[PDB]
């Protein structure tokens, strides 16, 4: 009906090759200096889920502001990856495909 | 010169919503959506990550750059970078965050 | 005076101290194995963030300023203690699973 | 019972000056103090929590548990606490940080 389950998607855009020109666009970017900053922010989003166990209401119904806190974590995990990626000339979106087979 | 010289680029596509579909079907198709839970895949992350620092562990600053590994190594590093993406594009599909609209808002 | 750790104290020791400290505050619901594993994750990476501004010049953090070294002193014993906490939750006897690694 | 739990500890030795000193021989045997910056160490430990992680990825808290795993992924999970533990003690020593200090100092707050 109406009211409830809609599938869940991502906006078209940014893409992988928008957020690494708007990466570029904002030295210590480094490859170690980017990895070690990309396991800084998983340690990050590790500490939002740490005390969140099985007993417990799962992200897509944690409270807006706890929600806003999960968007910024996985945000700054995928900005580091992209830019350690591009430091790092791999192609990020080909690599997916060179994976799968 | 007409040497070394290419303005390195991320190809259009995948986008990282194709990502997702792509790695959701991959799943749904074999029933593991059971094991996409949250905090198993915050976990998956976490191991991936593990094994991408392997590979700069003993790498030095001062060395010339994953640019200039060797091919067996640049080919580790794409699969590694591209493993930790599938996962975190996992986890924030679960987790029913818009990735790509959370980073243009950050 | 080579440096050294001090003799105490032991893995032991922080498991026991540990064990006590959450006890008095009824913590240990939150002493389940993933739970920890994911702490640790979290103050791995604040280790990490320690060392991400730097750079392996010969100066080392022995050189560090002290406010630089007590936060790494406070970091390290971060990831000690979760994983101490860890291995005991997981009934691993740490020291000999150490050297009946060699 | 005499089949029923007990008080789990740990072992009184070896401490964490003995494990420095142990993994300090090693890299002396094998020679490789020269990989053994304090990025490097940090980075390797990382990659272990890596390896911890993954044996519990898709084990739910609510399932059997570590103390009730098949021996064989008790192994495995004795050797990555292990190997986690052993760049812990070696960045910090590396670092001349005095780790069971750091320990106590933290207790004190």
């Amino acid at each position: 009906g109406p009211l409830g389950s809609r599938p869940f998607r991502f906006s078209p855009e940014p893409t992988l090759e928008d957020i690494r020109r708007l990466h570029a666009e904002f030295q210590f970017h480094q490859p170690r200096n980017l990895l070690l900053a990309l396991v800084g922010e998983v340690g990050e989003l590790a500490e939002l889920f740490q005390w969140k166990s099985d007993t417990e209401p799962g992200p897509q119904a944690w409270p807006p502001k706890e929600r806003a806190a999960l968007q910024e974590e996985l945000s700054d995990v995928l900005i580091y990856l992209v830019a350690l990626a591009a430091r790092c000339h791999v192609d990020l979106p080909q690599a997916v495909i060179s994976k799968m087979d």
